RNA sequence: CAUCU
């Protein structure tokens, strides 16, 4: 269930261990939730399935279990996302 | 799967 659709935003943290972190929203400067299994388009070059610190992510806002949360992250337009600085490559 | 370092 879509709360905002294609939003732009910057990944503020994630942490590759616990599979969470947030997203802040270009688009209204909120922190959204987000999850490993809401990676839509993973990078295909990393083991584990991550966003980076600073990557721009392109996202749903969707109600989740506790709230709001990301969806289908992927990068502008549908590309791959970048992944996190701790995720290794294959 | 709820603000981690
Ligand atoms: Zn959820």
């Amino acid at each position: 269930k879509v709360i905002a659709t294609k939003v732009l935003g910057t990944v503020k943290w994630f942490n590759v261990r616990n599979g969470y972190g947030f997203i802040n929203r270009n688009d209204t400067k909120e922190d959204v939730f987000v999850h490993q299994t809401a990676i839509k388009k993973n990078n295909p070059r990393k083991y584990l399935r991550s966003v980076g610190d600073g990557e721009t992510v392109e996202f749903d806002v969707v109600e989740g279990e506790k709230g709001a949360e990301a969806a289908n992250v992927t990068g502008p337009g549908g590309v791959p996302v970048q992944g996190s600085k701790y995720a290794a490559d294959r």
